[PDB]
């Protein structure tokens, strides 16, 4: 089972029981993707099971279709929200780190055609490799960070949270009036454009603002 | 705090962690899956608190199935040795929100996996319950009977079920599956009376 963590691997005490999600959170992404804005936050959830150490090789599987890399800001929560106000957001954030919420994107494409389930295509074992998390204290201003992923030596991926569509405090006020956040759970906050398939054996190089780390895929 | 009971209210030994489901698994009502987390998992011997604002909120009643132990694509062999246990839940429905998803091609997370969305009763051990593909369900509304059906009539079986899950999902000791529910789904209100039966096994609660 996954563990949360800091930036230099430490091993952190919050509970781990679920990830809540952000879809069509970037413009640019949305236009790739063919889709339109819409009114509320489009939100889904991944399991414990999805979580793991994006720091170690990562696991995707082969018989799904193609799996896509989507990077994006992972927001810890440290206090318990429901139904919470925007301040009490605002003081429950514990850190901030950053995830590839993996996505079988052929699969998700027939999902959204048949109005069905996201779980098989977002939900499944491994789907969100994430990074140890940075205090807030060190972290800066959240709605000005830069992410960016690297494969094979390519930028795939960058983009700044300045472009969220629902930023990140209402986001997660919206999300706690379906679901209770508990301290421990993790927010995803939607993905920049440059979304593409990954495949066995290549290199991956991430960045959340000034900070690396390296992983391959296998 | 939830906490997995015996159907008499005795704790299990297990740790609590997600519920996984299929949609449309009854004729009347590739199988669809879905997913709730544990802050959807309440005591169905409680009053059963509903949202507000999210439009009608509709009952399934379902057989809920406990893992005991660890599933990760497995057979259906090792699925019937893994079951711990049987038990009935609602798998409380935002359904106006979905139908509204559905046409979108949205996620179904809002209207299914909200908190308190899945009221569960105590697990029945697999020794005592008999065949778990053979289970009447039933739900009575202040004296009406809204579903009345049996898993027989599952479009996949629980054991192939559970297998295909385990293809995508590893399910955890601790983990719930819910079977899906037969036809007569519909709305429910604060202050609605409900009687629920499992093979005659009868547990009451009310909304709000
Ligand atoms: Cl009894």
């Amino acid at each position: 089972m996954y563990q949360h963590r800091d930036w230099q691997g430490a091993l952190l005490d919050f509970p781990v029981n679920k990830v809540v999600c952000v879809g069509s959170n970037y413009a640019e992404h949305i236009k790739e993707m063919g889709s339109t804005a819409s009114v509320e936050p489009v939100l889904f959830i991944k399991p414990e099971t999805a979580l793991c150490d994006i720091r170690q090789p990562v696991s995707i599987p082969k018989d799904f279709g193609s799996v896509h890399h989507e990077i994006e800001l992972a927001v810890l929560i440290g206090t318990p929200l429901k139904q919470a106000s925007e301040d009490r957001v605002a003081r429950a954030i514990a850190g901030y780190g950053v995830a590839l919420d993996l996505t079988l994107r052929e699969l998700q494409a027939g999902f959204k055609k048949a109005g069905q389930p996201w779980e098989k295509a977002k939900a499944f074992d491994g789907s969100c490799p994430i990074s140890g998390f940075i205090p807030v204290a060190e972290f800066g201003d959240a709605q000005q960070a830069d992410l960016s992923l690297t494969i094979n030596g390519e930028i795939r991926q960058q983009g700044n949270t300045r472009d969220m569509i629902t930023p990140i405090i209402p986001l997660i006020s919206y999300m706690s009036r379906f679901f209770t956040l508990r301290a421990g759970d993790i927010v995803l906050t939607g993905t920049p454009q440059g979304v593409g398939p990954m495949q066995s054996g290549d290199m991956l190089k991430i960045m959340l603002n000034g900070k690396t780390v390296n992983t391959r895929i296998i």
